[PDB]
């Protein structure tokens, strides 16, 4: 693209929400759309990206920003990690995520009204949660009612294309779940989600569904990959965003201008950073790095909220995990790889996550004196999920998962199950994204502030106990567990579990909230129409606008944010739509 070029709409960051907004705005073939993106433009040519079973190998690949991130910062414990994975490619993090497609709980979204008004509640958002996807049930295994989750969009979704060898695994896990007295549930898309489910996935016919499917074959979209954003171009007198400045691989600085609006979609970590480099952020933070303050927006980079997870691995009887087929070299792997390279069939096309649990653990919490005190102190309401939403998302990954064992080696033998104990309703205060400098090529400093509140530790511990009770005592699956890896979970000692939760936890990969939607600038950074408070012609569309983190994996809500952003943009530009 030519330096100085004008487009109707400029999307900064071709990620999950960015391409959604851009692709929807290009549906008038006369509207010009530009996308600037730091990573490659051709993710559909990359086997590791398009192949679902390769997803975990994308950590630390060239497609991963590989941020350093402080996981917990308590007086008694602190840990910083690398990589905290985020997609650096067209499609953003939808090009390297673990595929689960689940909206969340109606009570949670209804509370967004405090920030976005009544249009950001469950009932009005349901269509936006479905518009991006086209639902498939080719083997006709599930209720026809579930067709409603696909509104016809360009992201193909389906129930997991089940691995045949894992059917005994699935049957015993189901038997064990029911034997614990917890429900089975298949419709988790109407606002309720209590039980164990067959998850849906951004996978179809063994291929990853990435947001890049929004912006291909559209001559009115100009895609400029391999450029790094330097700054938003702001006119102070007009209080107007004009466009964006980027740096190319050759080190040249380019200006691109929007004649209607700029949409910032750089994700939860780079969106607040780019805002701050451009003069929009906490004035004292800006001054400390030599950046002039155009708008004192105290919430930029604040309210960073993510789901903590404590994963654990069990060695399981032979044939009840996929390690021997996909993780280890040999004839079995060669065979399924040959099949996949010819027609994309076989378990190489699997995301390896097929059953997902959304329990409450009230009976576990009630055994802890400190939880009981805290609930009574909250007037008798559960501090985590007072409106009946889940406490956990339990991903039962049917294999050893390196992306969930950050400090342990891969076992050299045996089949495994990786359980991701993902606390979806934490009550710890949020962390923050802050500037390290005015350098656009340095990462922001990132603190997730997991487990600031001791109660979240108590919950995560009990979520681990629930999972252990399920797998070691639950019927059918109890006969499949061979050992714990890499050592025993110290569930018999609360004091050791305290250390175990802090030292073994990680991000469940759901960061949100750093430019959140709100009614005014004293509450957040963008307004209910996703416009940056104090700036004209600037919207934000990505996970950073999310004001209350959903009760589950978040990609479904992120697409919805993009879908709604595009609709509100179209409604304002009547002369083009
Ligand atoms: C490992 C992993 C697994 C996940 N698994 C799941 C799952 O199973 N289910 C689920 O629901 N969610 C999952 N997620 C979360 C989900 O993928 C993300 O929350 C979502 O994709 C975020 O979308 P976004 O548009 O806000 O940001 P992103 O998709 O990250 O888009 C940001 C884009 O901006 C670009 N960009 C950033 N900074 C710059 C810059 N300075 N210059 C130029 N371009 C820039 C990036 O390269 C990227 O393309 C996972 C996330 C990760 C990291």
């Amino acid at each position: 693209a030519t330096d100085g070029s004008h487009f109707d709409f400029v999307i900064v960051g071709g990620g999950t929400a960015g391409n959604t907004v851009a692709g929807r705005l290009a549906e008038n073939p006369n509207v010009t759309v530009l996308i600037v993106e730091a990573g490659i433009g051709n993710p559909e040519d990359i086997p590791e990206i398009t192949t679902p079973s390769s997803a975990m190998d994308l950590r630390n690949s060239k497609y991963d920003w590989a941020y350093k991130t402080t996981m917990v910062r308590r007086d008694d414990y602190e840990r910083i990690e690398k990589p905290n994975t985020r997609g650096k490619t067209l499609g953003g993090s939808s090009s390297l995520n673990y595929f689960t497609w689940v909206p969340g709980h109606k009570a949670t979204f209804d509370q967004w009204e405090e920030f976005g008004g009544k249009e950001w509640t469950w009932d009005p958002l349901v269509p936006y949660l479905r518009k991006s996807a086209t639902y498939h049930d080719d083997p006709r295994l599930y209720s026809p009612e579930l067709e409603k989750i696909g509104g016809g969009g360009p992201i193909p979704i389906s129930h997991a294309e089940l691995i045949d060898e894992m059917a005994p695994f699935r049957e015993n896990l189901t038997k064990a779940w029911k034997s614990m007295g917890q429900p089975l549930i298949e419709n988790i898309y109407d606002g309720e989600m209590d039980g164990l489910t067959h998850c849906c996935d951004t996978i179809y016919r063994g291929q990853r569904s990435g947001s890049f499917l929004f912006v291909k074959n559209k001559p009115n979209i100009t895609i400029v990959p391999e450029v790094h954003s330097k700054r938003l171009i702001i006119n102070e007198a007009d209080r107007t965003c004009k466009g964006v400045t980027v740096v190319t691989a050759a080190g040249n600085e380019l200006n691109f201008f929007a004649d209607r609006e700029v949409i910032l979609s750089q994700g939860v970590f780079e969106t607040p950073k780019l805002l701050m480099l451009s003069g929009i952020g906490p004035t004292r933070e800006l001054s400390r790095h030599g950046i002039n303050t155009i708008v004192d927006s105290r919430h930029v980079g604040q309210n960073l909220m993510d789901h903590p997870g404590v994963p654990f691995v069990l060695r399981v009887k032979d044939g009840f995990g996929m390690d021997d087929v996909l993780l280890r070299h040999g004839p079995k792997r060669d065979a399924v790889v040959s099949a996949y390279n010819k027609n994309r069939s076989g378990p190489v096309g699997s995301g390896l996550l097929e059953l997902v649990g959304f329990p409450r653990i009230d009976k576990y919490l009630e055994k802890d004196a400190e939880y009981r005190k805290a609930k009574a102190a909250n007037g008798g309401k559960d501090p985590f999920s007072p409106l009946g939403q889940p406490h956990f998302e339990l991903d039962f990954v049917c294999m050893f998962g390196t992306a969930f064992q950050w400090h342990f080696p891969t076992p050299k033998t045996g089949d495994h199950l990786t359980v991701v104990v993902d606390l979806v309703r934490p009550i710890s205060d949020p962390g923050e994204v802050t500037l390290n400098s005015a350098d656009p090529f340095q990462q922001p400093n990132i603190n997730l502030n997991f487990f600031a509140n001791d109660l979240d530790i108590i919950a995560m511990r009990e979520g681990i106990r629930f999972s252990y009770d399920l797998l070691f005592k639950g019927e059918g699956f109890k006969d499949l567990v061979e050992s714990e890896y890499p050592w025993e979970m110290p569930l018999d000692s609360d004091k050791e579990m305290h250390r175990a939760v802090l030292d073994r936890c990680q991000t469940a990969f759901h960061p949100t909230g750093t430019a959140r939607l709100s009614k005014n600038i004293d509450q957040g950074v963008v307004d209910p129409k996703l416009k940056v408070h104090g700036i004209k012609k600037l919207r934000v569309a990505d996970a950073s606008v999310i004001p209350i983190i959903p009760d589950c994996a978040i990609q479904n809500s992120v697409y919805a944010v993009g879908e709604k952003c595009a609709d509100m943009i179209k409604a304002e530009h009547k002369d083009l739509y």
